[PDB]
């Protein structure tokens, strides 16, 4: 079916941000889907996206003022990671990438998504997908990925306690998607950031993304929960934390956020010039440009 026919779930004309990012800022959460033409879409996705390519991708990063990206594996192609490999070789140096993987994927094709630029693999614990899980084999995966790569980690606040022991035995750094939902109406020290404060003080390699007001934060924009339960969090755990806009908003269909507002909350979460430096250009470049570093 159709391009037309498929679903838009962003702003075709997003707001040019307020805020001016740092000259080398990264969005490190951001994904490709398709084009469908190229890249057909996993067999098992439900609901069908737009095409959302790589020209489009960078059209976007280039408007809101950044210049590099972590392009993360989208969940409507699966363990098939063509399109998001695809954007990484257009990006002419300008991408890195998250992947998603069958557990059973071997050693030389970890190695082959290495050097297509992937520098990580994401668990996705939805609610509906949480008990059907086959934890063991992502605990094992996790145990044998090239040389200094992450797992990246989306699960919602209700099951954070459930998971606690499968992060234990993770053997390579995490980053946590969209803090794990907390509940941000609560406030800085509500209920979810103080057990999402006991995860990151678990572990010295525990990172996080401060992103997805739109996701966490039901009042929509200007988002006044997301920034004033956030911002404490950044701030005490400045060189744990990182960014994305997380376009082109997979399933946000139904609340579609305007790009330049999204941009407009780094100010609110990183009030000075150097928590912006830490979260937008050294902490991704730590994390996804080793090599570059020191």
């Amino acid at each position: 079916l159709t391009n037309d026919e498929r679903i838009l779930s962003w702003n075709e004309t997003p707001s040019k941000p307020r805020y001016t990012p740092p000259p080398g800022a990264i969005d490190a959460h951001c994904h490709v889907f398709g084009p469908m033409a190229q890249f057909p879409f996993s067999p098992k996705a439900k609901y069908l996206p737009r095409d959302a390519g790589p020209d489009m991708l960078f059209a976007l990063r280039d408007h809101l003022g950044f210049a590099r990206n972590v392009i993360v594996q989208a969940s409507c192609h699966g363990t098939d990671n063509a399109a998001t490999l695809d954007a990484i070789a257009r990006a002419q140096g300008k991408a890195r990438g998250i992947a998603v993987v069958d557990p059973a994927i071997d050693e030389a094709e970890l190695a082959a998504l290495h050097e297509g630029g992937m520098r990580g693999i994401r668990f996705n614990f939805l609610k509906r997908l949480v008990d059907d899980a086959p934890k063991d084999k992502f605990l094992e995966v996790a145990g044998r990925l090239p040389a200094g790569w992450h797992v990246v980690i989306y699960f919602e606040a209700d099951i954070l306690e459930e998971l606690r022991p499968f992060m234990d035995a993770i053997p390579v750094p995490i980053v946590i998607d969209h803090m794990g939902r907390p509940d941000v109406r609560q406030g800085p020290d509500g209920a979810d950031m103080k057990a999402f404060r006991r995860l990151l003080d678990s572990r010295e390699d525990i990172w996080f993304k401060a992103t997805c007001p739109d996701r966490l934060d039901p009042a929509g924009p200007p988002w006044d929960d997301f920034a004033r339960s956030v911002a404490p969090l950044v701030a005490d755990y400045a060189d744990r934390v990182i960014w994305g806009t997380d376009w082109p908003h997979p399933n946000m269909q139904d609340a579609i956020p305007d790009d330049g507002l999204v941009v407009d909350m780094i100010p609110r979460i990183a009030p000075t010039p150097e928590l912006q430096h830490k979260m937008l250009v050294t902490n991704p470049m730590r994390l996804y440009w080793s090599e570059e570093m020191e």
